[PDB]
C-alpha cells in the first residue's frame, strides 16, 4: 500500500500536536505535553488513492545530531506550522525550512506553509504576508484551526499532493 511520511515542524506552541491529534483522533486537545514527540498512522483516501499517512509530530530540545538529521531526512514532506497570533513563530519558519533543505540535501522538498489558530481574534501575521512567503518558497499556504478543525484535512492532503508532484519529476 502507498505510504507517505509527513513531518510536522515549527515553534513550540503553534499547534503541531493539536493539528496532528485532530487529523488522527478527530478531537481538539486543550493541553498536550509540549515535550512529547510521537508518530501516528492513519489510512485515508485522497483523490481516489488509498494511502497510509505516517505523521511525525515533532518536539524536544533544540539539538542537532547525526541521528536527528537521519530521521528528519526520512520525511517525504513537511508542514511548516506557525501560529497567526505569534510573529516569532512565523519568523522561525525560515529556520525550519533551511534545516529541512540541509538534511534532505535538496532545494526541492515537498512542503506546505500552515498558519494555525485561525479562530483567534488576536492576529499578528497578516494572511497576505504568509501568502507572499509561501509564493517565494514555491509552496502552498493553508490557514487552519485545530480547535474548529478548519483547514486540517486540507493541510495534510495538500502536502500529500505536493509529494505526488515531487515523485513525478
Ligand atoms: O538535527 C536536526 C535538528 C532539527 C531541529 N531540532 C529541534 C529544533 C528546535 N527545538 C526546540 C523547540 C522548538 C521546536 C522543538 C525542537 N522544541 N528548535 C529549533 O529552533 C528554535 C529557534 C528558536 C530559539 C533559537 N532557535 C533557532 C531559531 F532561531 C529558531 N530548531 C530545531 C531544529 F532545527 C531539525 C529541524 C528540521 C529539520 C531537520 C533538523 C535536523
Ligand atoms: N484557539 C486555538 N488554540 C489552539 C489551536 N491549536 C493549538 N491550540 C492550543 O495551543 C496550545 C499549543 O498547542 P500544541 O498542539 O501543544 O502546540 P505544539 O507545541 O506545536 O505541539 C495548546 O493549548 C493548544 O490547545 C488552534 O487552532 N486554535
Ligand atoms: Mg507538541
Amino acid at each position: 500500500m502507498t505510504e507517505y511520511k509527513l513531518v510536522v515542524v515549527g515553534a513550540d506552541g503553534v499547534g503541531k500536536s493539536a493539528l496532528t491529534i485532530q487529523l488522527i483522533q478527530n478531537h481538539f486537545v486543550d493541553e498536550y505535553d509540549p515535550t512529547i514527540e510521537d508518530s501516528y498512522r492513519k489510512q485515508v483516501v485522497i483523490d481516489g488513492e488509498t494511502s497510509l499517512l505516517d505523521i511525525l509530530d515533532t518536539a524536544g530540545q533544540e539539538e542537532y545530531s547525526a541521528m536527528r538529521d537521519q530521521y528528519m531526512r526520512t520525511g517525504e514532506g513537511f508542514l511548516l506550522v506557525f501560529a497567526i497570533n505569534n510573529t516569532k513563530s512565523f519568523e522561525d519558519i525560515h529556520h525550519y525550512r533551511e534545516q529541512i533543505k540541509r538534511v534532505k540535501d535538496s532545494e526541492d522538498v515537498p512542503m506546505v506553509l500552515v498558519g494555525n489558530k485561525s479562530d483567534l481574534p488576536s492576529r499578528t501575521v497578516d494572511t497576505k504576508q504568509a501568502q507572499d512567503l509561501a509564493r517565494s518558497y514555491g509552496i502552498p499556504f493553508i490557514e487552519t484551526s485545530a480547535k474548529t478543525r478548519q483547514g486540517v484535512d486540507d493541510a495534510f492532503y495538500t502536502l500529500v499532493r505536493e509529494i505526488r508532484k515531487h515523485k513525478e519529476k
